[PDB]
């Protein structure tokens, strides 16, 4: 599914996400936004073997099992193709893990790149919600 802009705030606020360890819905539509092109169905090989997953790019090396990460471990006890759904609550329920980790935000490394620090309230601006 390619998310709507309003709707996947509403989907990601629906989910928990919204201030989830302080950041803001606007932060999680701009890390989206640069990682999937809102595009559930995104995957993107690493250079090291790992692919990332989905609407926020979970990487398998970490965070989800896709049975060809050599080492990698799968912290959010889930299939990586889970996180490839129309329905993101797979995919939320492991962002919450993530940004848990230590990190923060900063775990997204298009967010840091490209939404830390910037109005990311913008992504949710005129949203109902
Ligand atoms: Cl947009
Ligand atoms: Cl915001
Ligand atoms: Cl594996
Ligand atoms: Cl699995
Ligand atoms: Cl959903
Ligand atoms: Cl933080
Ligand atoms: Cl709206
Ligand atoms: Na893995």
């Amino acid at each position: 599914k390619v998310f709507g802009r309003c709707e996947l705030a509403a989907a990601m606020k629906r989910h928990g996400l919204d201030n989830y360890r302080g950041y803001s819905l606007g932060n999680w539509v701009c890390a989206a936004k640069f990682e999937s092109n809102f595009n559930t169905q995104a995957t993107n090989r690493n250079t090291d073997g790992s692919t990332d997953y989905g609407i926020l790019q979970i990487n398998s090396r970490w965070w989800c099992n896709d049975g060809r990460t050599p080492g990698s471990r799968n912290l959010c006890n889930i299939p990586c193709s889970a996180l490839l759904s129309s329905d993101i609550t797979a995919s939320v329920n492991c962002a919450k893990k993530i940004v848990s980790d230590g990190n923060g935000m900063n775990a997204w490394v298009a967010w840091r790149n490209r939404c830390k620090g910037t109005d990311v309230q913008a992504w949710i601006r005129g949203c109902r919600l």
